[PDB]
């Protein structure tokens, strides 16, 4: 508890330096399951560690994954009503960016605007700043495979392999052991799948399902989702690697 | 009381992640009954314990549902006069929605910008955020049966069967019990109010009237509300469950 | 005194669930003496609780019924001045809302854009909100004899016999015993004035006078005040109600 | 030909002092035909000449009638589209107008605002002014019967029974011999169908058909087209009228 | 040539009272190819000559047929440009009149505003009023099979059948002879296309092309395009015919 | 000379039909030499009649050619000045149309709102409407190659192949000669060299220059100008054709 009426709106600085909004919002990240991201050599694939909590929900529904273009989605993790707030005016923000771009879409600026509107509901006291995050990627071919996260205090850092969520530590380890940029995007997500529900207590956290989306060469450019035939391979993997 | 300080204005985040206006929000709705609402093969039908308290009232008044459009109802929950402003901008902006598409109205985008517009009074201190809880539900032909429940929280998740008030937990473990995707709408509703009014306690809660209302293919997709027969012989069965 | 720290500006909820504005606006209201609205089968009629102090009044003044169009009323308690602001915009929102509707005035939307513009001042803290209640009825051939109740949570109730003040229980047990659909206006206002002045205790209350105001069948839909042979009448009734 | 220069756009004046856009649209309503309307003392009912040309026409269509409120219509002759536009913008105004009013709509002051708007597009030269006329007439109680022209000139001419069209000399011989304001409205009416079908060349104009709409205490005050009995009946009545 | 000064910028009458712009829009109508369109009992079906010229041009396209909703269609006649121009303006105008309306569109104040458009570039001096016409049609359920013609005079015209183009006069005989109201859509429309080719002289005019579009049952109240086999068959129809 | 007074700001129509701007800017077409543009199977390639005069020019300039954006071309015709007016306002115009699509760009709307844009200054009096042709190409993947060519008069009509400029007739002709469907675009565009300039004439006209550029399959889906090698390889062509 540092800070004694530091922390009550903290837009004022404490002489720590540490803003308790983005406090706030990072154990609010840490609160909500572990989601990574990675950027592979021809795509850009998003994970989420997707709980399963009752029967009265739907599958494919109850979705922490959001299109935000073609090719452009959004993996979030957090609070979800502010993400997909987030993901709306992300989409007026997309088609404004689309219109300055001539070619496909290019992120970098994207992520930048994306970013700035983030840390820009961070220094008043009306609401709250957003307590979630998410990760942009777009896969191109005049630019590339391009992989951005913006965090909730708006400093956006792009990755080859990312990882947020509650069990960060083990994840952004085990994305710095694997190979992010050296095989195929499919034998590389077959391996995100499987580690991450290694990570995956099944004691302390409750049952689990796979989410994930591909945009790549073999989806033909488009943001899809993972098909039933690659979700079930891939949990079969991870049953594979659960089983040692 | 988790929180000095921290709940005072709590769009400012504390360090547990909890923005304890939706804590505010969630403890009302569960200070209200529990209505549910389910999205059935042919149909998106609600239902709402309401609740009997004298004879002053008026029958076919004190509706807790609200029509949106010709086929898209609000089932509310939580504090009523916000919910009905809600349901008065939802107007303007299903308005403005079926401006946008040329089909009949597909509820998806609908129900994202009006829980961005539950989610925007969430961060600032001039009034409250709306501590209440509603459901939207249209029944189509080129896009179909679509259900969606915003939270108070703006993460609007959309379901095959939902389930929002006090005793949401035997709610939604009997939603997740039944069959909300292969039987017909007119058996499922049935059951609903059937297990509903098994699950309303008549000793700690005070009396009842049943609260139901269609759309669906025998309503000629009109969102209509349950006929006096159909009234009557869902309170017969609920009490066939209930003599049990 | 539910509430430390909640209870200062408490557009921020509280996790019991309870707005204490809305506590602080229905207090006044049980502050304020008991007036009460009926909807009978051919008309709309108010009637008010008024409290004689002194002989520097003026009788005819001191009204607590404020006419809002030619056949709508509006009976008010808890303060008078916000009730007078909210009659003035009520009346430039009557005018915009026989603007928009052809025949004469629908007053369902109309007592929802009031609650509407009532619940609008409630989560701010600039001013207070509306500490105050009122009664809207209109009498009419194209829509009939509507009832509608705006309560200072903004969930605007309509009735067909309603009750507000400082006794509200005996009175709406009473109105649940009268015949508030079957009789004629005539002889149910009688009934009204009959035993809203059974209600009214002449030791702990200080003096009273009769209020009410007509709108019906006999007085040709003009939202006329009751004259004085019907008021010296409903006097006496009341007084051979009192006697026993 | 009086004019020379003068004539070409004349909201310049010449000096005989006859604006020459006058002109164009009284000559412009003298080439349409010849259409009536009449207040009588519990109704104010209009007429029109319909020219019958082929069978590809749709019978209730082609009307030369047009509803404006509840009970207020709109009698036009001269060009269609412009009068159309007209019957719009009135639309909007008379929503204006009963945004002003408090009882049912005084057509006094909305006919004066209508004729403004018919004489403000005559001073300029971007477009032509209104080249039509039309006729408007409203029935209330607090008000009564109400009937006034708009000329194509912006004065508006009140009247107890009017003529405009074609053959206006003879009509309006014809309705000055009537009792305007004596006999009731239905055998007056009966009377304007006959001797304005009596006025109908069949030689020099083609094939003709009744057009007539109530608004009267009969038709409880809506303004309803005249029935198929009531048509067929008023036919054999120009019919008996004609043989003779 | 009637009009010496008077029709050089005819937002002026002339004393005859006739807008020369009319005359230039009607007399550029009857310069393009005769277009027609019917409302049949379950449907609104358009048809248009479609004039061949050399081999340079693409088949599905010169398309004088336009979608403006999801069932309304535009079968254009005089000069394209501004008719496409019209259909713009028209689709942003019909999002703005489902917009205001609940179900269905409901074409009549649709096409009221649309010819208020039209009418609306007729009394200026800028640029030129649209010197061309077109169909508006929609079918429905609620409101039904419902047929618009807007004249480039802005009066737009209401029909079971109606025609426009440059052999207007066979054409509307031709309209008047037939079963409009009576027979399915898809006899009427073989009917349509048969003796409009019959009316397409050969020698005068160059070769054609059948053009023709549907909304109805069959087509699931889509408005579709008729198909190949369903075009063909008409031709083999109107060669039936012409070969008499 | 058809017209004496009407073609003198002839915004206003004359009763033949004939609005004069159209053939003021059709009669510029023709002044200018004759550039035509064809929609091959795998790209949209276009040509221009480049009119060599003197030494004193730039060659790689004097382009009668204009990006719109990375494969949307403009081949001009008619007065160079406002095409390159309406090149900037064209692609402020695919800015916001490639805001308003998600996918590439679909040329349809766009050439819609580009020709209402030419339309739309051809009805007033300030300056004059553009007296000029161009031609809009994309080739695409998702939606394909499409062509479109926008005439003064603001309809635009989309081509397999097209023609406008100075000999149109024997151009287009030619154009229904080829098989502009069926080979690949190179032979194509080598016929369309070969052919346009056999149509020119070296006696009547002075020197030529070739000018071409791409989109298609070979050039990666860039909007690129015909190559050195491929440019003297068409020449060569050309030259093989009219030694003949």
């Amino acid at each position: 508890s540092i800070g004694t009426g530091y922390d009550l709106s903290a837009s004022t600085f404490s002489p720590d330096g540490r803003v308790f909004q983005v406090e706030y919002a990072m154990k609010a990240v840490e609160n909500s399951s572990t989601a990574i991201g990675i950027r592979c050599k021809d795509g850009v694939v998003f994970g989420v560690e997707k709980l399963v909590l009752s029967k009265l929900y739907e599958e494919g529904s109850n979705k922490r994954l959001f299109n935000v273009d073609r090719h452009v989605g959004m993996a979030v993790a957090g609070l979800l009503a502010d993400a997909r707030s987030l993901a709306d005016i992300a989409r007026e923000e997309a088609s404004n960016f689309r219109s300055n771009f001539g070619y496909n879409i290019p992120l970098k600026h994207l992520a930048d605007r994306v970013a700035m509107y983030v840390h820009a509901y961070t220094l008043y006291s009306a609401v709250r700043p957003f307590g979630c995050s998410f990760m942009l990627g777009s896969y191109s071919v005049n630019d590339g495979a391009q992989l951005y996260m913006i965090d909730p205090s708006g400093v956006s850092y792009g990755y080859w392999g990312c990882a947020i969520g509650k069990a960060r530590q083990a994840a952004k380890t085990e994305i710095e052991k694997l190979q992010m940029k050296e095989m195929t995007c499919r034998d590389i997500v077959k391996e995100v799948a499987k580690i991450i529900y290694i990570v995956h207590d099944e004691v302390k956290d409750k049952a689990f399902e796979l989410e994930l989306s591909w945009v790549g060469e073999l989806t033909n450019g488009r943001h899809e989702i993972v098909p039933k035939d690659i979700r079930e391979e891939a949990e079969k993997y991870a049953k594979e690697s659960l089983k040692e």
